[PDB]
């Protein structure tokens, strides 16, 4: 029972966190199958941080661009120590507890931003630059829970975190492009004389096939960098670590299995 490590006063507000959490994030069981009773209730609250800013994306009525300028409001009261949301006093809480910095939140926000302005990518380090804003906060967040956020400790996150996010990427080629998507980088594909073309009209072309493959390479080539984090902090985040690890490499494997192709 997580919420009896949290204060009595507090004990509603992060009991909100929770059932945000559970409710949005299906698979909530297994991300969190390692943390500690003590920490978990820290995992509620950034979790439902992260969900905050999921619906005011694609399926969210109103000003996309207010509606995350008021709730850039809400994060920074948040580290002011005048929080006015259930969510928000957790997350209050849990920023004080684990002194987590305010750069991750801003750029989980933003990330919302980045992916309204972008449906096309052109080269590789505008999909990894996305990715410092998608998915490199969770894991230094996840670090700072821990006590184990320091830059290099982050470097070797970030490599984990990003490898992830490709791998699912890759994996979600059509999903993707139903929605109006591609992450594929321009010239990635061009390097091997597919288009962007290809992708819209679904053809696994060598082209194709063999930019996939890249991908999948680079994202390899980062899971091998970060698994190194794994021997500098304690087991139960190694054993998560591993275990995101395991899961992002599957994808891959599973991509290889398919030879490369999506759709």
């Amino acid at each position: 029972n997580a919420m009896g490590s949290v204060p009595v006063e507090l004990r509603g507000d992060f009991e909100v966190c929770r059932r945000l959490t559970r409710s949005h994030y299906e698979n909530f069981s297994v991300v969190s199958l390692f943390v500690p009773r003590h920490l978990r209730p820290h995992f509620y609250s950034v979790y439902a941080f992260c969900r905050g800013v999921d619906d005011l994306g694609d399926e969210f009525a109103g000003d996309r661009m207010a509606a995350l300028d008021a709730y850039e409001e809400e994060l920074r009261r948040a580290f002011a120590g005048e929080a006015t949301t259930p969510a928000f006093r957790a997350l209050q809480f849990t920023i004080a507890t684990c002194n987590l910095p305010m750069e991750p939140f801003l750029r989980l926000i933003e990330a919302n931003r980045r992916d309204q302005r972008k449906h096309t990518y052109d080269t590789w380090e505008d999909l990894r630059d996305y990715c410092r804003y998608s998915a490199d906060p969770v894991g230094r967040l996840v670090l700072g829970i821990f006590g184990c956020l320091d830059d290099e400790r982050a470097r070797l996150s970030d490599a984990t975190c990003t490898a992830l996010q490709v791998a699912n990427h890759m994996q979600d080629i059509d999903r993707d492009l139903a929605l109006g998507r591609i992450y594929v980088p321009r010239a990635d594909l061009e390097q091997f004389g597919a288009t962007l073309d290809d992708i819209r009209a679904r053809r696994a072309t060598d082209g194709v096939r063999r930019c996939i493959a890249l991908e999948v390479d680079r994202a390899q080539a980062l899971f091998d960098e970060g698994r190194r984090l794994e021997s500098l902090v304690p087991p139960r985040l190694a054993r998560q670590l591993k275990l995101y690890r395991l899961g992002g490499e599957a994808i891959l494997a599973a991509i290889r299995r398919q030879g490369y192709n999506p759709f």
